[PDB]
RNA sequence: AUAAAAUAACAUUCUU
């Protein structure tokens, strides 16, 4: 009566408690959620041998791991800035733990150790899709058909699992035979049709631009949807915005969110807006149309959403902007002022707004726009991060009207802000900004001379490297930014024979490293 | 827990 009784009881407690947390709108409950998942994954390997491990209990774990991926992504965007790739971060490790946990469960399902239901199969395949493992989703789904336990095999063939698979099948095969078969059956059917089957078929017809069949199915999904499970209406509505090549239909659904015309609640997912903006730019080359959609999105967001969302939006907008004004810094500068005035009228300016603008403005290769952005940080009273000081240093590599004194000054300001904001060491992004302001600029000038037919930037670069080497996050960064950097920028090989001498005369002033 | 179990923005600075 107790093969693994107590471990089954504590499994149901932490899984249900963590699922209730991740579905209801640091803190102790936050720590409870992540510890419950590690505990649940700990008990899983023990309960994997038990026959009393219901396909329900395993589906609840897969759903929990899926909500963990959703929470880990939400924590990344809520941060004041993205963590450096070369440093330890909760987002990186927790994502790998979740992914590996889901990879172990999938293999156990394919082996036959553990059963699963269609509700768990959907969360397992949706998780791998969110992890950019689309090809693996098809292989697990097709391998599920050849399984001993028909119960698990029948689960992967349920309509809600097929609904998730329809968009992947049309992307891989371009086949509309089975989708057109289902459309003729679903439209006339008087029986229950799962909403995920509606949603997957709508997305296929949106990509195939059979909008009348997509809109007809969307109407049936609309009249049948339940308030408790209205999320299917969100996915499809957003799919009309970011996946429809018909920009008139995509904008009609976009204004339906702006004007709050839908009976169901719906977020203006910035990934959907970014795809919509890119489709307008690629199809029409009309910046005014892009600018009009971006204005409505900024007004819709305001101060309601996290700063990382507006950072993603402005990244898409300013990338399009400086592609349009790549050869016109005169009209572009006046346009930026209009953009700055509008953005100020909506909310207080965040740092990523000017960070993105300054980064993409490097193709103008003018110092005035660098000094303009730098003064606007203080003029608009922007809460500063180390991102701006990194970009301000990197910006010097795109102009000639600069000196080694300013390069060192903007490096010192970075190191001061690193220590002021409690940074441990010097990250890769800090040295890359210094590398782009010296080595890359020098290499570009030499390539111009060969193609055509404050004295030295590289000397200051190698001098700062040696002076600040003890403050590095790892001494392997010395090889990365000298010998390894010379592999892509060969002009550095001419300076590295004397790096052993390493005469230095910089001016560090550290505090609270 | 039972035609059910929905929805989750992958941001600016980072070739090694
Ligand atoms: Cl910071």
């Amino acid at each position: 009566a107790s093969p693994w009784r107590h471990e089954l009881l504590s499994f149901d407690e932490c899984v249900s408690s963590a699922l209730k947390y991740s579905t209801t709108p640091k803190n102790p409950s936050f720590a409870m959620f992540w510890d419950s998942m590690g505990r649940a994954m700990e008990l899983y390997y023990s309960l994997r041998e038990s026959p009393d491990f219901n396909a329900y209990r395993v589906s609840r774990l897969i759903h929990l791991l899926h909500n963990g991926l959703r929470s880990t992504r939400d924590q990344l965007v809520k941060l004041s800035r993205k963590p450096d790739y070369d440093s330890q971060s909760f987002h990186k490790e927790m994502m790998n733990f979740l992914c590996n946990s889901l990879k172990d469960i999938s293999d156990d399902i394919l082996i036959g150790k553990v059963s699963v239901s269609g509700y768990g199969a959907t969360h397992l395949l949706t998780s791998f899709k969110e992890l950019s493992f689309d090809d693996d989703c098809i292989r697990i789904w097709e391998a599920s058909k050849n399984l001993s336990d028909e119960t698990t095999s029948q689960a992967f063939q349920e309509p809600k699992v097929v609904g998730f698979m329809l968009p992947l099948l049309y992307a891989k095969t371009r086949s509309l035979t089975e989708p057109n078969e289902l459309y003729n059956q679903i439209i006339q059917s008087k029986e229950f049709i799962h909403p995920n089957l509606y949603s997957g078929l709508i997305k296929v017809f949106i990509k195939a631009e059979d909008y009348e069949k997509a809109l007809s199915l969307f109407g049936q999904l609309c009249e049948k949807a339940e308030v408790r499970n209205y999320g299917y209406l969100i996915e499809t509505h957003l799919s009309f915005i970011g996946d429809s090549k018909n920009l008139t239909l995509a904008e009609s659904f976009f204004d339906k969110i702006i004007n709050d015309e839908m009976p169901y609640k719906i977020i203006l997912q910035v990934s959907t807006v970014n795809s919509f903006l890119q489709n307008i730019w690629k199809a029409q080359n009309d910046f005014d149309h892009v600018y009009r959609i971006w204005e409505k999105a900024v007004k819709f967001y305001g101060n309601t959403v996290n700063p990382g969302i507006l950072s993603s939006l402005n990244n898409t907008f300013f990338t399009i902007f400086f592609e349009n004004y790549i050869n016109d810094n005169i009209n572009g500068f006046r346009k930026l002022q209009e953009i700055i005035t509008f953005y100020s009228g909506v909310k207080k300016i965040d740092e990523p707004f000017f960070n993105v603008m300054l980064t993409r403005a490097s193709i103008w290769h003018e110092r005035s726009i660098i000094d303009f952005i730098d003064k606007n940080y203080t003029l608009y009273h922007i809460p500063r991060t180390i991102i701006s000081y990194r970009i301000l240093l990197k910006s010097l590599g795109s102009i000639d009207n600069t000196n080694n004194e300013e390069i060192l000054d903007r490096w010192l300001e970075l190191v001061k802000k690193l220590n002021e904001l409690g940074q441990q060491y010097i990250a890769n992004a800090d040295l890359s900004a210094l590398r782009d302001a010296t080595v890359v600029w020098s290499q570009s000038k030499r390539d111009e001379k060969v193609f055509s037919a404050s004295e030295d930037r590289i000397e200051l670069y190698l001098k700062i490297l040696k002076r600040y080497t003890p403050y590095f996050r790892a001494t392997k960064q010395v090889y990365r930014y000298t010998t390894g950097c010379a592999e892509s920028y060969p002009i550095l090989n001419e300076y590295l024979s004397g790096y052993s001498d390493l005469s230095a005369e910089d001016i560090p002033v550290p505090q609270l490293h």
